[PDB]
């Protein structure tokens, strides 16, 4: 009786495959590999997907198919950033994963990946009341709103911490200016989405970072960080610490910290912090699981 899912996300960067199955009740991840192929690169410059990147790219598929159809799971879906729409290639790269890995991709908005993280956090933390789920990532944050595994609205705020972090912090750490700036701006765009809710969900790389910071989970694990509290105090303590740093002695001193996120991860925790402001609240619940595992979710 036994189902097994997987699900494959083709990103502007990496490519990832989950595959699981349902007990009675249960899900559970069995296997999740993740590789760099940069899809992405110089994508909104030439309008064009890179041959070598999409070569790359079409063998992990490949690779990938192995292991699906490996553990015959029966049924099987995949999506792509939309930020893939800008090349004149992607139907014809669509195209050749059709027929060369034999694989359906469906581009999805970043409203639809929302409603698929949103639901993945329904299935895992079982939400009460209304519920808003907050996804803050590189390019955007994502705030959608519903009641049980039912989505009311998604609202998708062009706030990218990368130009987020260009625009108002010209320094590294930034000065005092730079970060009221930052926060009367925040609250300009924020309090566009305010709305009554009970629980606030928090998700992205950011706000897990922030959990394994605060319960000391070093060698990262995902029940140690998956339903975990964050009170308005505990995040402002953080956002204090970095602030006062550069985010090379974040990296250095903070294991969690991946030198990627060292130095835009002070904006994201910002969001984050103005965000339960303007929502008035004084803590959030932090959820391990997201668009990759939504989509699973999904049946
Ligand atoms: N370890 C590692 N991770 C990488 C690297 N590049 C991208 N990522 C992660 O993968 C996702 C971003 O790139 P993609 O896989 O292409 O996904 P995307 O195009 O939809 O943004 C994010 O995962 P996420 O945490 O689920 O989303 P996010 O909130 O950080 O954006 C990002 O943190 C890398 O070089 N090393």
């Amino acid at each position: 009786p036994i189902m097994r899912v997987a699900s494959i996300d083709i990103g502007s960067n990496s490519v990832r495959l989950t595959i699981a199955q349902i007990k009675d009740g249960k899900l559970s991840i069995i296997l999740e590999r993740g590789r760099i192929t940069s899809l992405g690169t110089k994508v909104k410059e030439t309008g064009r997907l890179q041959e070598d990147r999409i070569e790359e790219t079409i063998q992990v598929l490949k690779e990938y198919k192995k292991l699906i159809d490996e553990f015959k799971v029966e049924r099987v879906k995949a999506v792509a950033t939309e930020a893939i729409r800008r090349a004149k290639n992607a139907e014809e790269f669509l195209e050749r994963v059709k027929r060369e890995v034999g694989l359906v991709v469906e581009v999805i908005t970043p409203e639809q990946e929302g409603r698929y993280a949103y639901l993945a956090v329904a299935y895992s933390l079982k939400p009460e009341g209304e519920v808003c789920v907050v996804d803050q990532g590189g390019g955007s944050t994502e705030y959608v709103f519903g009641k049980g595994y039912k989505v009311r609205e998604v609202i998708s705020l062009p706030i990218g911490i990368v130009n987020l972090t260009e625009t108002f912090f010209k320094q590294d750490p930034p000065t005092e200016e730079e970060v009221k700036r930052f926060f009367e701006f925040l609250e300009k765009e924020l309090s566009k989405v305010k709305k009554p809710v009970d629980t606030i969900v928090g998700l992205g790389g950011t706000i897990t970072t922030l959990a394994a910071l605060e319960y000391n989970v070093y060698p990262y694990d995902p029940q140690k960080v998956h339903g975990k509290v964050l009170t308005y105090g505990q995040i402002k303590k953080w956002f204090d610490t970095f602030k006062e740093i550069p985010s090379e002695e974040r990296s250095k001193r903070f294991r969690q910290v991946e030198d990627r996120r060292a130095k835009v991860i002070l904006a994201g925790i910002g969001i984050f912090l103005k965000t339960l402001e303007i929502f008035e609240k004084d803590c959030l619940i932090v959820s391990d699981w997201g668009l990759r595992e939504g989509v699973l979710v999904s049946e």
